[PDB]
């Protein structure tokens, strides 16, 4: 599958692509404002994630730091990024279907459109100003809006027992982005695509 990753933000992001135990394609790259990065994701990729990182410093070997979505200080992510991270999530060729979603379960740093570039299902979008509106106790100092599970580390927010409900914090994310996961047991906003669909992830799709 091809993912085109486009930075429509006015600021530089460092795209990341990981399935949690491995990079997808190169796993990470600097995107200046307007730059496009095409990756190939293996068919059958289960639990793929794409995210943006903000305010990165990388030295010559690709080691450094980001204020949001840092993945063990690497330019080329092998692991998931540190919250807050708006997540493009995908499982490809799962019994002849692709499953895509956006999640705020790991919070929100960068607005995001996640759309197929092939036919047969709709894209999803979380492009509201969640950082600007972010409740005071979820505000990440480095930028972005933490989920309540990252901040408070409770069973209710992290859904540790596999039982929990929506919360004041989950409902803030859900109110601003109905089409994204707000908490672990949120009514699914998963979109079903045809197997071997191609995708565009756009950072700042409206800004």
């Amino acid at each position: 599958a091809t993912f085109e990753i486009v930075n429509r933000c006015s600021y530089t992001v460092w795209a990341a692509a990981s399935k949690g135990d491995a990079a997808l394609d190169a796993g990470g790259r600097q995107l200046n404002s307007g730059e496009s990065w095409t990756i190939n994701v293996e068919p059958g990729t289960n639990g793929g994630k794409i995210w943006a990182r903000t305010d990165c410093y990388f030295d010559d070997s690709g080691s450094g730091i980001c204020k949001t979505g840092d993945c063990g200080g690497l330019l080329r992510c092998k692991r998931f990024g540190r919250p807050p991270t708006t997540l493009a999530e995908f499982s490809l060729n799962q019994y002849g279907k692709d499953y895509i979603d956006i999640s705020n379960i790991k919070g929100f740093n960068v607005p995001m459109n996640f759309s197929p570039t092939t036919r047969g299902c709709r894209g999803v979008r979380c492009a509201a100003d969640i950082v600007g509106q972010c409740p005071a106790k979820l505000k990440a100092p480095g930028g972005g809006c933490n989920d309540a599970c990252t901040v408070f580390q409770t069973s209710e927010y992290c859904c540790t027992t596999g039982k929990c409900g929506p919360t004041e914090y989950s409902r803030f994310f859900k109110r601003l982005c109905p089409d994204a996961f707000s908490y672990v047991l949120d009514k699914p906003t998963t979109v079903t695509c045809p197997g071997s669909s191609n995708y565009r992830v756009t950072f700042c799709p409206t800004a």
